[PDB]
């Protein structure tokens, strides 16, 4: 082999995967990053090599947005992946392929907010009937499934309760069910847990989160275990219009390379800064992953490879009004906004940004959401201390 | 006492200058002419209190930039808001998700575009809604296929490829008196002719990938909405689905609708001419042009279109489908043999080889996709290349 | 006949002129088809051998860039020249022609109501390398032929000027540089290469500031170096790679971009102009207009003689009263103009040079080179005509 | 630490820590929308006000000054410890800036003879025909330049590491020279980053960066630097910018903003695989040496341990047993993960070799003279997994 040439049986190791994963310099012009096709049309030989070149219109498939979810494929692990404008909206195109009129569907009941949303108020006006239930026991899974049953949709780490749903045992009864197991590890990444290595059948990403990691666009990835599956969420992006546009995949082309890098010290800030909160005398609770008061630190153990995340959850003692005067009074470096998984820390409410349906996903009183940036965690440190001075 | 900035207070401008300017005013921190792209996830809050103050939170349900177009476009198509998605299909299937149930009936023109026919009778009929395909050139058609479950009547005009019109106004009038829904599609007509929330619709789906664009750069699509109800159930059922437009994208399209006008005006006159050409041409069995005195609907025709008659146009070749293939295969440069129609490079393409090639045959004359059926999106080159390389391509049939 | 097919473009063909804004020197992308050429955003190009370095033409993208590259070629076609070099912008275009062709000791005739930035580049600047700059009147070339040195190697023109629109001689000009045999650059940015092609009429270099009407849009800056020899072009090719301001991907692809409706956008832009100027030669507050559309204007036989198609979208004019009515007028006139300092572009700009720009400057200066008290530049957009008279009404009723 | 600032604010007298600053250094959020990035100013001109109020917004003409570029150049200035900044097209022209702004005919320049090709080539080729006089000497001894000094000389312009030799030059005492005879000293930090050394703390009037190499760090831009320790340089250089119209651009300066705030992980997961490669290059039986500053090999060892911070870097040398005709067969079967191509500091792993691809028309005797034997091999390590990169090297190694 020669220069531009894999070694023959190359298995590249992680962070090379990130790097250089499905994508090649340009075959035209040598470019090492993929160029950026901003371009609507693509013009044919003649009418009988009509898709000869493998691209008519940027809607159905765009060459930037091939290479993105070829290497996203590739680190997830699965058949094929599918791009799309938002992660939202990359549920959405699950929902409206996999789930007719009489369908049944299981839902994780401390899913995304705006995952719960869409199936409660959208999707059910099609009669189909959406059930949410609680994912950290398995055998509700396999007690909840109906004749009906199509799709089985759980998210390890939830947003924002952090609980873990243990996908392998999960799968392993969608399998013997011949279910079809959908994954949200948005909050997770594929460097700390594929599901698709663990028997899931669809895995849904907002890559708007940690594969930009830099608060700059939107998108969506469905990762399909096999060639029927990948056919269909194809066919329906392309129906329905919701394609990732080119600028975007390049932009995510980018980013993606260092998510290991950053996920690696976004965690060890998240350590640290766990253990900090879970010291403090103004704080009631911590969720996190890597503390030994992790309610799940057992299945965190069994499913989470290299990190415990970024992401961890507190409560303030004295409820409402204490939460909100320190959220009210957290200093720079923190963002206090709605994004999570970027260099820059985030500080969130779930509730203030009816108590009766919302103390039952798990978001009592005083719920604050962390996503841990790279900033130095010294000052990130410094100003949850000053911000717990006002609780 | 107006000063620099500030618009004349009893001075409504007038079309051109909606295109340059309407909806967008200088950038207030810096003066910038252009508004800057927001290409940015998220939106700091002063407080808890205080949420949504600045009104922005998160790019997936509003962004300044993709608001600045929407703005605009709202301004320009006559309607109280617009909605703006990644693609026209996304806009399209969004109204489809928004005003229709199990249970209800929904009229489409049978000559719809090809993207919008596949979506309702593949897709969204699996939920037990009944798409019905009605000839829309005869108004009363549509008021007799009305019933008590019908919610949306969508037309298009011109069509798709066939450039057949419907009469905006009288089917408008018809669905207001039925009190059912009236979406048309007016990609093909551009603001610029055929506004048809003037004439009585309720929603307007864009797809601005073609004129709005122009310039084979970017996708996208737009809902106009008439009410503030409309506007508001499609705003949130874009945050719902998650197919918005990007900023980048509406920046594009903030810089290309301001040629607009001309661009569909050196277009149209173009194809009045490649029109005349082909019709006096005798290797050419018909054309299809709302601006020459053959076409069927010349009255409705001169009744709806303003300042133009439209870059789109189509004509058979005498010889059908193989003389069309040779003559598409030898259609030279500056033409391009492509998808995409309203940019500012000509293009040829056959509905019945490329878009509908795996579709029989005998369903698609009913769309009145004759094979031999050519569709012509006609540019700004000059008109004598144009018609050098459409003889020269004639040649060959 | 022949038997060429879809792609080709016939044997022998020269395409026309609006075609050539919306194809020249671009084809679609050969390894997908893409109608438009994608952007290599991106900075070094892989080499599959050390035998095969540079094989496929790319490197590094300070040197050269696809996308700039297609660009380069699309303006060498529109202007009619050998070869084109895209800069960052304007200026680094002008910046690289006096780094290249000019050397201590050397003279260069400039005229004398230049644009401001080359201007202030020559004086400020290049004269500190010992470089004797020489402005003076170029409306008549024989000024031009009694100016020259032994020691000149440049003659830098501009038509029309900005702001006085003072024309050259493009022409007689060049016949004078052949004959003296010393090189003729001439900044064409006021007109475009629609209204006038400079080496169409002998000169050796073009200036083009690609933010103006290339753009046309107030979106990108840039610059563009137009080269009638081989041997010109490398020497600005090989001093763009050592000054390192060549034009990125993303601007290129703009202008790619932006550049396909100029002829539409310049006829609309003149049009408007013509009736603007026609509405302000009869105005009470206007004491002058400067138009070549206009019977007014003092060089019409050389505007006649020169200009293809338009007579342009820039104007210019003075209001009564002097700088204080000047200011007044500036401070009221209404949207859809824009108080600002670009030009060319689909909106209206409106300025006065003496108060805003050259505000530094005495005024003798000012005069010196025809600025006069109550002087307003005018970019005309593409708005409806009406609207902006009717916003230059109001704003000189306050003058 | 009583006090009463909110969301949104600083903590008073607050000096955030350095990754704290390469992630928020001189930007905030948008005061208009509060958008957490700086939007980018897509945008040649601005609109004013009034005649009285001109420019009182900050901005007239882009080729002048961008909203976007300003927030990069604050964020540089923040990070270099400098006064000012202002950002270029490339780096080149930052350096063709310094040049054309402290340099006027029958001036002396000093140089380091291993300074990058770009910048001797700009000094000989193109600056030397206005009667500008450049002496290349060695900067590895301070004492070196202080003799060198002539009554002409107003700029010395230092490189550390320098490329491709990674040859070190103490700027500190340089700097101390300087400022004695006093003369410019301007600083080339490309290949240190701020992140291992600042010259600007060590006592250097001007820095000069291109952005094209760390700071954007994936391949995808190019831009320039110069960094002013005084108001007086940066408004020459504001001032020569607006003349010479190679200003960097908006979208540019964007994908930098973005770009600078993983430098810190960036370099920091680059130079732990350059220590490790360049361990097992000083242990193969092809290779002759091995040139990295975090290897006791390294010629400059103790002004490496003084100079350096955090890291030793991501760029390593070395040379190949059996000359020219080796080197070229290394390169030709150097597979995978790894890139052949002339940029360096990104995330993709790139070698190439000077005396056969950029300096191939070049003296061999001119190349000796500047340090780039017949064998040497330039290494920028990526942050791939380092072994997929040795695997790499081993089996190039193996053909050569
Ligand atoms: C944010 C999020 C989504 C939605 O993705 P968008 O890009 O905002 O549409 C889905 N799932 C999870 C777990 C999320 O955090
Ligand atoms: C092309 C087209 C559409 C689809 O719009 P896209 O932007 O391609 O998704 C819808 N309607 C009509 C009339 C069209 O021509
Ligand atoms: C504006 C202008 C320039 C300078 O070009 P920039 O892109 O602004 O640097 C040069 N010449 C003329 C005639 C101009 O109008
Ligand atoms: C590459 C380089 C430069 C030139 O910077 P460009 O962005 O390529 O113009 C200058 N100095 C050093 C040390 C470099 O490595």
């Amino acid at each position: 082999v020669k220069a531009g040439d894999w070694l023959p049986g190359f298995t590249p190791r992680e962070e090379t995967v990130y790097v250089h994963g499905g994508v090649e310099p340009d075959p035209l012009t040598g470019a090492i990053l993929p160029p950026i096709y901003q371009n609507t049309t693509f013009v044919q030989e003649s009418v009988e090599n009509y898709l000869s070149k493998g691209f008519s219109y940027s809607r159905t498939s765009n060459p930037t947005v091939l290479s993105l979810e070829k290497k996203i494929a590739e680190i997830e692990g699965g058949f094929g992946a599918c791009c799309f404008a938002t992660g939202m909206a990359a549920t959405v195109t699950i929902f409206s392929a996999f789930l007719a009129p009489g369908d049944h569907c299981l839902v994780t009941n401390c899913s995304y907010g705006g995952t719960n949303r869409c199936a409660r108020l959208h999707f059910s006006k099609y009669n189909i009937d959406f059930e949410f239930i609680d994912f950290r026991d398995p055998t509700n899974v396999e007690k909840a499934i109906r004749p009906q049953t199509k799709v089985v949709f759980s998210e390890s780490p939830c947003n924002p309760t952090l609980y873990l749903a243990d996908i392998e045992a999960i799968s392993q009864i969608c399998k013997e069910k011949k279910v079809l197991h959908v994954c949200d590890s948005t909050f997770a990444t594929p460097y700390m847990m594929r599901p698709l290595d663990l028997g899931a059948d669809i895995v849904v990403q907002s890559t708007t989160k940690y594969y930009d990691g830099h608060n700059c666009t939107l998108g969506g990835a469905v990762i399909s275990s096999t060639k029927e599956i990948h056919d269909k969420v194809f066919f329906l992006r392309n129906v329905m219009g919701n394609i990732m546009s080119a600028q975007t995949a390049f932009y995510t082309l980018l980013t993606l390379k260092t998510l290991p890098i950053r996920v690696e010290k976004q965690s060890a800030n998240a350590q640290k800064i766990a253990e900090f909160l879970s010291k403090h005398h103004k704080v009631e609770h911590v969720i996190y992953p890597g503390i030994p008061s992790f309610p799940q630190k057992e299945l965190a153990l069994k499913q989470h490879k290299n990190v415990h995340g970024g992401m961890l959850a507190f409560e303030v003692k004295g409820g409402t009004e204490a939460g909100i005067r320190m959220m009210n009074h957290v200093p720079r470096p923190w963002s206090l906004c709605e994004n999570l998984g970027a260099c820059e820390s985030i500080i969130t409410c779930p509730a203030v940004f009816l108590r009766e349906d919302r103390l039952k996903v798990g978001i009592t009183d005083g719920f604050i959401r962390v996503s841990v940036g790279i900033e130095d965690v010294n000052d990130l440190i410094d100003g949850l201390d000053y911000a717990l001075s006002k609780a």
